[PDB]
Protein backbone atom coordinates (compact mmCIF):
# COMPACT_ATOMS: atom_id res chain seq x y z
CA UNK A 1 0.00 0.00 0.00
CA UNK A 2 1.17 3.64 -0.94
CA UNK A 3 -1.79 5.76 -0.39
CA UNK A 4 -1.28 6.42 3.18
CA UNK A 5 1.78 7.62 5.70
CA UNK A 6 1.82 4.34 7.61
CA UNK A 7 1.57 2.24 4.56
CA UNK A 8 4.55 4.02 3.00
CA UNK A 9 6.58 3.66 5.78
CA UNK A 10 5.55 0.03 5.97
CA UNK A 11 6.64 -0.49 2.34
CA UNK A 12 10.82 -0.11 4.16
CA UNK A 13 9.81 -1.69 7.57
CA UNK A 14 9.14 2.00 9.05
CA UNK A 15 6.58 3.42 11.10
CA UNK A 16 5.05 6.34 10.84
CA UNK A 17 2.85 7.89 13.93
CA UNK A 18 1.15 10.54 15.84
CA UNK A 19 0.52 11.55 19.06
CA UNK A 20 -3.00 10.67 20.27
CA UNK A 21 -4.78 12.93 22.95
CA UNK A 22 -7.84 11.00 24.89
CA UNK A 23 -9.82 13.86 24.65
CA UNK A 24 -10.29 13.95 21.02
CA UNK A 25 -11.17 10.04 20.97
CA UNK A 26 -14.54 11.25 20.84
CA UNK A 27 -13.94 13.51 17.61
CA UNK A 28 -15.12 11.44 14.49
CA UNK A 29 -13.02 14.01 12.18
CA UNK A 30 -9.58 13.57 14.38
CA UNK A 31 -10.05 9.59 14.79
CA UNK A 32 -10.90 9.21 10.96
CA UNK A 33 -7.42 10.78 9.76
CA UNK A 34 -5.67 9.15 12.74
CA UNK A 35 -6.75 5.83 11.82
CA UNK A 36 -5.78 5.86 8.29
CA UNK A 37 -2.65 7.98 8.50
CA UNK A 38 -0.83 6.12 11.52
CA UNK A 39 0.66 2.91 12.63
CA UNK A 40 2.40 4.17 15.46
CA UNK A 41 0.97 6.13 18.70
CA UNK A 42 2.42 7.69 21.70
CA UNK A 43 0.10 9.12 24.01
CA UNK A 44 0.54 13.06 24.36
CA UNK A 45 0.20 13.16 28.12
CA UNK A 46 -1.90 10.09 29.11
CA UNK A 47 1.52 8.03 30.10
CA UNK A 48 3.16 10.54 31.79
CA UNK A 49 4.00 10.53 35.70
CA UNK A 50 1.08 12.91 37.24
CA UNK A 51 -0.85 10.84 34.53
CA UNK A 52 0.20 6.94 35.88
CA UNK A 53 0.87 8.22 39.40
CA UNK A 54 -0.95 10.49 40.49
CA UNK A 55 -0.45 9.93 44.20
CA UNK A 56 2.63 8.31 45.27
CA UNK A 57 1.79 4.93 45.22
CA UNK A 58 -1.53 5.44 43.79
CA UNK A 59 -1.33 4.11 39.83
CA UNK A 60 -4.12 5.00 37.59
CA UNK A 61 -4.05 3.84 34.28
CA UNK A 62 -7.92 4.96 32.87
CA UNK A 63 -6.80 7.42 30.50
CA UNK A 64 -3.21 5.46 29.45
CA UNK A 65 -4.88 2.37 28.72
CA UNK A 66 -7.55 4.39 26.80
CA UNK A 67 -5.13 5.80 23.87
CA UNK A 68 -3.43 2.48 24.43
CA UNK A 69 -6.44 0.54 23.16
CA UNK A 70 -7.79 2.89 20.96
CA UNK A 71 -3.88 2.17 19.13
CA UNK A 72 -4.13 -1.29 19.23
CA UNK A 73 -7.69 -2.25 18.04
CA UNK A 74 -6.65 0.34 15.08
CA UNK A 75 -3.70 -1.54 14.22
CA UNK A 76 -1.36 1.04 15.22
CA UNK A 77 1.95 0.18 17.90
CA UNK A 78 2.91 2.10 20.44
CA UNK A 79 5.33 4.15 21.90
CA UNK A 80 5.58 4.57 25.35
CA UNK A 81 6.07 8.24 27.30
CA UNK A 82 7.39 8.71 29.44
CA UNK A 83 8.91 7.17 32.06
CA UNK A 84 11.39 9.34 34.11
CA UNK A 85 11.98 13.39 33.45
CA UNK A 86 12.08 16.49 35.51
CA UNK A 87 9.20 17.80 33.75
CA UNK A 88 5.07 17.51 34.82
CA UNK A 89 6.07 15.95 37.64
CA UNK A 90 2.82 15.21 40.10
CA UNK A 91 3.04 17.38 43.05
CA UNK A 92 4.31 14.96 45.51
CA UNK A 93 7.46 13.73 43.30
CA UNK A 94 8.11 17.66 42.68
CA UNK A 95 9.11 18.17 46.50
CA UNK A 96 11.30 14.65 46.99
CA UNK A 97 14.75 14.42 46.91
CA UNK A 98 17.91 12.44 47.31
CA UNK A 99 17.28 8.77 47.59
CA UNK A 100 13.52 8.76 48.63
CA UNK A 101 13.29 10.53 45.31
CA UNK A 102 15.24 8.08 43.44
CA UNK A 103 13.43 4.72 44.72
CA UNK A 104 10.44 6.91 44.10
CA UNK A 105 11.70 6.78 40.65
CA UNK A 106 12.37 3.69 40.47
CA UNK A 107 9.02 2.47 41.90
CA UNK A 108 7.48 4.44 39.07
CA UNK A 109 9.00 2.87 36.56
CA UNK A 110 8.49 -0.77 37.92
CA UNK A 111 4.63 -0.27 38.20
CA UNK A 112 3.79 1.76 35.05
CA UNK A 113 6.18 -0.51 32.58
CA UNK A 114 4.60 -3.92 34.67
CA UNK A 115 1.28 -2.84 33.66
CA UNK A 116 1.68 -2.56 30.19
CA UNK A 117 4.79 -5.20 30.19
CA UNK A 118 5.36 -7.02 26.61
CA UNK A 119 2.47 -4.86 25.09
CA UNK A 120 5.23 -1.99 23.76
CA UNK A 121 7.41 -0.95 21.24
CA UNK A 122 9.61 1.29 22.60
CA UNK A 123 9.65 3.24 25.97
CA UNK A 124 10.98 6.74 26.28
CA UNK A 125 12.33 6.34 29.70
CA UNK A 126 14.18 9.03 30.14
CA UNK A 127 13.89 12.38 28.65
CA UNK A 128 14.81 15.80 28.44
CA UNK A 129 17.78 14.91 30.77
CA UNK A 130 20.13 17.62 29.32
CA UNK A 131 20.67 21.50 29.96
CA UNK A 132 20.37 23.75 26.85
CA UNK A 133 23.33 26.48 28.48
CA UNK A 134 25.64 25.02 25.96
CA UNK A 135 27.51 23.15 28.57
CA UNK A 136 26.62 19.80 26.76
CA UNK A 137 25.52 19.11 30.49
CA UNK A 138 23.04 17.85 32.50
CA UNK A 139 20.30 20.22 33.10
CA UNK A 140 19.92 21.11 36.96
CA UNK A 141 16.70 19.07 38.17
CA UNK A 142 15.93 17.21 41.29
CA UNK A 143 16.55 13.94 39.59
CA UNK A 144 20.10 14.86 38.62
CA UNK A 145 20.69 16.23 42.15
CA UNK A 146 20.12 12.71 43.20
CA UNK A 147 22.87 11.40 41.62
CA UNK A 148 24.46 11.85 37.90
CA UNK A 149 23.43 7.39 37.80
CA UNK A 150 19.84 8.34 37.79
CA UNK A 151 19.55 8.17 34.16
CA UNK A 152 21.80 4.23 34.01
CA UNK A 153 19.94 3.44 37.12
CA UNK A 154 16.47 4.17 35.23
CA UNK A 155 17.34 2.26 32.48
CA UNK A 156 18.67 -0.84 34.10
CA UNK A 157 15.41 -0.98 35.96
CA UNK A 158 13.63 -0.61 32.93
CA UNK A 159 14.99 -3.64 31.42
CA UNK A 160 14.04 -5.72 34.29
CA UNK A 161 10.71 -4.71 34.26
CA UNK A 162 10.05 -5.42 30.49
CA UNK A 163 12.94 -6.58 28.39
CA UNK A 164 10.75 -6.96 25.52
CA UNK A 165 10.35 -2.75 25.17
CA UNK A 166 13.10 -1.37 23.11
CA UNK A 167 14.69 1.67 26.05
CA UNK A 168 14.99 5.02 24.26
CA UNK A 169 16.77 8.14 25.53
CA UNK A 170 14.24 10.97 24.01
CA UNK A 171 15.49 14.72 24.15
CA UNK A 172 15.16 18.02 21.85
CA UNK A 173 17.67 20.31 20.31
CA UNK A 174 20.58 17.59 20.17
CA UNK A 175 19.60 17.02 16.23
CA UNK A 176 22.21 19.02 15.07
CA UNK A 177 25.58 17.59 15.21
CA UNK A 178 27.83 20.61 15.87
CA UNK A 179 25.61 21.56 19.11
CA UNK A 180 27.05 20.78 22.47
CA UNK A 181 24.09 19.33 24.13
CA UNK A 182 24.07 16.71 20.82
CA UNK A 183 27.56 15.75 22.28
CA UNK A 184 26.60 15.43 25.55
CA UNK A 185 23.73 13.14 24.96
CA UNK A 186 26.09 11.19 22.57
CA UNK A 187 29.19 10.57 24.67
CA UNK A 188 26.67 9.62 27.20
CA UNK A 189 25.00 7.00 25.01
CA UNK A 190 28.38 5.14 23.74
CA UNK A 191 29.73 5.18 27.63
CA UNK A 192 26.59 3.27 28.87
CA UNK A 193 26.82 1.03 25.46
CA UNK A 194 30.49 0.53 26.40
CA UNK A 195 29.49 -0.50 29.58
CA UNK A 196 26.65 -2.58 29.13
CA UNK A 197 23.88 -0.01 30.39
CA UNK A 198 20.64 -1.47 28.56
CA UNK A 199 19.85 1.24 25.87
CA UNK A 200 18.34 0.22 22.79
CA UNK A 201 16.98 3.63 21.06
CA UNK A 202 17.74 7.72 21.46
CA UNK A 203 14.32 9.52 20.44
CA UNK A 204 14.74 12.30 18.65
CA UNK A 205 11.90 14.73 19.25
CA UNK A 206 12.77 16.91 16.26
CA UNK A 207 10.53 19.93 17.11
CA UNK A 208 11.96 22.47 13.99
CA UNK A 209 11.40 25.88 14.26
CA UNK A 210 13.27 29.10 13.02
CA UNK A 211 15.00 29.58 16.41
CA UNK A 212 16.21 25.74 16.40
CA UNK A 213 16.10 24.41 12.67
CA UNK A 214 16.33 21.40 10.88
CA UNK A 215 20.06 20.96 9.50
CA UNK A 216 21.03 18.10 6.95
CA UNK A 217 23.51 17.17 9.66
CA UNK A 218 20.65 15.71 11.52
CA UNK A 219 21.25 12.62 9.11
CA UNK A 220 24.73 12.88 10.25
CA UNK A 221 23.44 12.88 13.80
CA UNK A 222 21.44 9.41 13.06
CA UNK A 223 24.00 8.14 11.43
CA UNK A 224 26.56 8.43 13.70
CA UNK A 225 24.20 7.62 17.26
CA UNK A 226 23.25 4.51 14.95
CA UNK A 227 27.10 3.69 14.66
CA UNK A 228 27.16 2.89 18.72
CA UNK A 229 24.43 0.31 18.41
CA UNK A 230 21.47 1.57 19.35
CA UNK A 231 18.44 2.65 16.98
CA UNK A 232 17.05 5.86 16.51
CA UNK A 233 14.07 7.19 16.12
CA UNK A 234 12.31 10.50 15.27
CA UNK A 235 9.61 11.09 18.25
CA UNK A 236 7.71 14.25 18.20
CA UNK A 237 8.04 15.85 14.66
CA UNK A 238 6.96 19.13 13.78
CA UNK A 239 8.22 22.07 11.37
CA UNK A 240 7.26 25.73 12.27
CA UNK A 241 6.01 27.05 8.98
CA UNK A 242 5.71 23.13 7.55
CA UNK A 243 7.98 23.97 4.87
CA UNK A 244 7.42 20.50 2.19
CA UNK A 245 11.09 20.42 1.45
CA UNK A 246 11.90 20.31 5.53
CA UNK A 247 9.36 17.79 5.42
CA UNK A 248 10.47 16.03 3.03
CA UNK A 249 14.25 15.97 4.23
CA UNK A 250 13.82 15.39 7.64
CA UNK A 251 11.65 11.93 5.91
CA UNK A 252 14.64 11.13 4.21
CA UNK A 253 16.55 11.37 6.42
CA UNK A 254 14.99 8.51 8.33
CA UNK A 255 14.95 6.52 5.47
CA UNK A 256 18.44 7.10 4.58
CA UNK A 257 19.48 5.36 8.12
CA UNK A 258 19.05 1.48 8.13
CA UNK A 259 18.18 1.59 11.91
CA UNK A 260 15.99 4.53 12.04
CA UNK A 261 12.80 3.07 13.07
CA UNK A 262 10.09 5.35 11.96
CA UNK A 263 9.04 8.88 12.30
CA UNK A 264 6.28 10.12 15.02
CA UNK A 265 5.06 13.39 13.87
CA UNK A 266 3.14 15.37 17.41
CA UNK A 267 -0.08 15.51 16.52
CA UNK A 268 -2.59 15.21 13.83
CA UNK A 269 -4.10 18.59 12.31
CA UNK A 270 -2.28 22.08 13.18
CA UNK A 271 -5.63 22.48 15.74
CA UNK A 272 -4.78 19.22 17.70
CA UNK A 273 -0.66 20.93 18.05
CA UNK A 274 1.03 22.00 21.18
CA UNK A 275 2.28 24.43 19.06
CA UNK A 276 -0.36 25.79 16.51
CA UNK A 277 0.82 29.02 15.78
CA UNK A 278 3.51 27.33 13.88
CA UNK A 279 1.23 25.19 12.06
CA UNK A 280 3.66 22.60 11.97
CA UNK A 281 1.74 19.75 11.42
CA UNK A 282 0.83 18.01 8.16
CA UNK A 283 -2.97 18.16 8.18
CA UNK A 284 -4.83 21.87 8.49
CA UNK A 285 -7.65 21.86 11.48
CA UNK A 286 -10.46 21.71 8.63
CA UNK A 287 -8.79 18.43 8.09
CA UNK A 288 -7.19 19.00 4.55
CA UNK A 289 -4.10 17.49 3.01
CA UNK A 290 -0.81 20.40 3.34
CA UNK A 291 1.10 20.45 1.11
CA UNK A 292 3.83 18.91 3.02
CA UNK A 293 1.41 15.92 4.06
CA UNK A 294 2.37 15.27 -0.12
CA UNK A 295 5.90 15.99 0.09
CA UNK A 296 6.07 13.25 2.84
CA UNK A 297 4.21 10.65 1.36
CA UNK A 298 6.21 11.08 -1.93
CA UNK A 299 9.36 10.27 -0.04
CA UNK A 300 8.22 7.78 1.94
CA UNK A 301 7.14 6.16 -1.52
CA UNK A 302 10.70 6.64 -3.27
CA UNK A 303 10.31 9.48 -4.90
CA UNK A 304 9.38 26.56 -15.03
CA UNK A 305 7.03 25.59 -17.35
CA UNK A 306 3.87 23.18 -16.35
CA UNK A 307 2.37 21.71 -19.45
CA UNK A 308 -0.98 19.52 -19.53
CA UNK A 309 -0.92 15.97 -20.92
CA UNK A 310 -3.98 15.72 -22.63
CA UNK A 311 -3.16 18.98 -24.14
CA UNK A 312 0.39 19.30 -24.78
CA UNK A 313 -0.30 22.96 -23.97
CA UNK A 314 1.45 24.96 -21.24
CA UNK A 315 -0.04 26.85 -18.13
CA UNK A 316 -0.25 30.37 -19.10
CA UNK A 317 -1.41 33.94 -17.57
CA UNK A 318 -3.11 36.06 -20.58
CA UNK A 319 -1.22 38.14 -22.30
CA UNK A 320 1.50 38.23 -19.60
CA UNK A 321 -1.26 39.66 -17.31
CA UNK A 322 -0.08 40.56 -14.03
CA UNK A 323 -4.17 41.96 -12.77
CA UNK A 324 -5.54 39.68 -9.79
CA UNK A 325 -8.37 37.79 -11.13
CA UNK A 326 -6.91 36.98 -14.17
CA UNK A 327 -8.32 33.15 -15.29
CA UNK A 328 -4.84 31.20 -16.25
CA UNK A 329 -5.67 29.22 -19.27
CA UNK A 330 -3.52 26.58 -21.84
CA UNK A 331 -1.69 28.23 -24.26
CA UNK A 332 1.67 26.90 -26.79
CA UNK A 333 4.62 26.79 -24.50
CA UNK A 334 7.09 29.12 -25.19
CA UNK A 335 9.82 31.11 -23.13
CA UNK A 336 7.97 33.62 -21.21
CA UNK A 337 7.63 34.75 -17.82
CA UNK A 338 3.46 34.41 -17.79
CA UNK A 339 4.30 30.24 -18.10
CA UNK A 340 6.90 30.09 -15.45
CA UNK A 341 5.79 29.04 -12.23
CA UNK A 342 7.28 28.29 -9.31
CA UNK A 343 6.52 25.71 -6.53
CA UNK A 344 6.98 27.13 -3.05
CA UNK A 345 7.72 25.26 0.34
CA UNK A 346 4.34 26.55 1.69
CA UNK A 347 3.02 25.21 -1.33
CA UNK A 348 2.33 28.05 -3.87
CA UNK A 349 2.09 28.05 -7.34
CA UNK A 350 3.55 31.57 -8.00
CA UNK A 351 4.39 33.42 -10.91
CA UNK A 352 6.53 36.88 -11.52
CA UNK A 353 7.67 36.41 -8.28
CA UNK A 354 4.87 37.51 -6.03
CA UNK A 355 1.58 35.99 -7.90
CA UNK A 356 -0.62 33.41 -6.65
CA UNK A 357 -2.21 29.93 -8.22
CA UNK A 358 -5.46 30.78 -6.87
CA UNK A 359 -8.69 29.43 -6.72
CA UNK A 360 -11.61 31.90 -6.19
CA UNK A 361 -14.42 29.65 -4.67
CA UNK A 362 -14.21 25.82 -3.28
CA UNK A 363 -16.76 24.44 -5.75
CA UNK A 364 -16.40 22.69 -9.35
CA UNK A 365 -16.41 25.30 -12.01
CA UNK A 366 -13.81 27.42 -9.75
CA UNK A 367 -12.10 30.23 -11.27
CA UNK A 368 -8.51 29.04 -11.37
CA UNK A 369 -6.55 32.51 -11.56
CA UNK A 370 -3.57 34.76 -10.25
CA UNK A 371 -3.95 36.82 -7.06
CA UNK A 372 -1.16 38.23 -5.11
CA UNK A 373 0.08 35.82 -2.62
CA UNK A 374 -0.72 36.09 1.17
CA UNK A 375 -1.10 32.40 2.21
CA UNK A 376 -4.50 30.99 1.75
CA UNK A 377 -4.95 27.49 1.50
CA UNK A 378 -6.92 28.42 -1.70
CA UNK A 379 -3.12 29.62 -2.92
CA UNK A 380 -1.66 25.94 -2.24
CA UNK A 381 -1.43 23.34 -4.40
CA UNK A 382 -0.27 19.23 -3.84
CA UNK A 383 1.40 17.73 -6.59
CA UNK A 384 0.86 14.60 -6.84
CA UNK A 385 2.54 11.45 -7.84
CA UNK A 386 -0.36 10.61 -11.01
CA UNK A 387 0.34 14.30 -12.24
CA UNK A 388 -2.62 15.69 -11.23
CA UNK A 389 -2.73 19.24 -9.18
CA UNK A 390 -4.87 19.43 -6.21
CA UNK A 391 -6.31 22.18 -4.28
CA UNK A 392 -5.56 22.24 -0.50
CA UNK A 393 -8.70 24.20 0.45
CA UNK A 394 -11.05 22.74 -2.18
CA UNK A 395 -9.51 19.09 -2.45
CA UNK A 396 -10.43 19.81 -6.06
CA UNK A 397 -7.96 19.18 -9.18
CA UNK A 398 -6.74 21.64 -11.41
CA UNK A 399 -9.01 21.22 -14.67
CA UNK A 400 -8.74 22.30 -18.55
CA UNK A 401 -12.62 23.66 -18.97
CA UNK A 402 -14.76 20.94 -21.23
CA UNK A 403 -11.49 18.72 -21.75
CA UNK A 404 -10.62 21.85 -24.05
CA UNK A 405 -6.95 21.54 -25.71
CA UNK A 406 -6.61 24.01 -27.87
CA UNK A 407 -5.31 27.71 -26.90
CA UNK A 408 -7.42 29.68 -25.05
CA UNK A 409 -8.46 26.85 -22.82
CA UNK A 410 -9.65 28.27 -19.29
CA UNK A 411 -8.18 26.19 -16.26
CA UNK A 412 -10.95 25.57 -13.42
CA UNK A 413 -11.24 23.44 -10.39
CA UNK A 414 -12.81 20.36 -11.05
CA UNK A 415 -13.91 16.83 -8.97
CA UNK A 416 -10.64 14.93 -9.61
CA UNK A 417 -10.85 11.96 -12.34
CA UNK A 418 -7.49 11.01 -13.55
CA UNK A 419 -8.54 12.54 -16.75
CA UNK A 420 -5.72 13.71 -19.02
CA UNK A 421 -7.12 17.19 -18.64
CA UNK A 422 -5.93 16.89 -14.88
CA UNK A 423 -2.89 15.80 -15.92
CA UNK A 424 0.81 17.65 -15.70
CA UNK A 425 4.01 17.56 -16.40
CA UNK A 426 6.84 19.65 -15.52
CA UNK A 427 10.45 20.60 -16.11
Amino acid sequence: AESTLGAAAAQSGRYFGTAIASGKLGDSAYTTIASREFNMVTAENEMKIDATEPQRGQFNFSAGDRVYNWAVQNGKQVRGHTLAWHSQQPGWMQSLSGSTLRQAMIDHINGVMGHYKGKIAQWDVVSHAFSDDGSGGRRDSNLQRTGNDWIEVAFRTARAADPAAKLCYNDYNIENWTWAKTQGVYNMVRDFKQRGVPIDCVGFQSHFNSGSPYNSNFRTTLQNFAALGVDVAITELDIQGASSSTYAAVTNDCLAVSRCLGITVWGVRDTDSWRSGDTPLLFNGDGSKKAAYTAVLNALNGGGQIKGVGSGRCLDVPNASTTDGTQVQLYDCHSATNQQWTYTDAGELRVYGDKCLDAAGTGNGTKVQIYSCWGGDNQKWRLNSDGSIVGVQSGLCLDAVGGGTANGTLIQLYSCSNGSNQRWTRT
